[PDB]
């Protein structure tokens, strides 16, 4: 089934878990920081799904600007990006659902129908 990464009382996690449940689609509710993928696990799922490694970072408004990672990410290797995501599961997108070569980030009904459904 789908490896549905989440963490804590988040509306996005409730939206995704409800929508998967809504279509009878099976998932695995595991935490993103408590059960953070290693550097290996990340480069595997990204070589499989072909997902953008940069969208896996927690986007605007959050720690991305606090730590100011953007300035180092524009010069380092995509390997070192994987390592940062492995160093913190909160640095990863807390709403993630990966399943072999299929994946959805955040709440989009669009991504859910495009990837999981039909």
């Amino acid at each position: 089934m789908i490896k549905f990464y989440q963490y804590k009382n988040c509306t996005t996690c409730k939206k995704a878990a409800k929508f998967l449940d809504e279509y009878g689609v099976s998932y695995e509710p595991i935490d993103i920081v408590q059960h953070t993928p290693t550097i290996n696990e990340f480069k595997t799922i990204i070589a499989n799904t072909g997902v953008e490694i940069n969208k896996l970072f927690n986007t605007h408004g959050a720690k991305y600007r606090e730590l100011d990672l953007k300035n180092k990410l524009q010069t380092l290797s995509d390997d070192e990006k994987l390592e940062l995501l492995s160093s913190d599961g909160m640095l990863v997108k807390r709403p993630l659902a990966v399943m072999g070569d299929k994946i959805t980030l955040g709440f989009k009904e669009d991504q859910y129908k495009e990837t999981w459904l039909a």
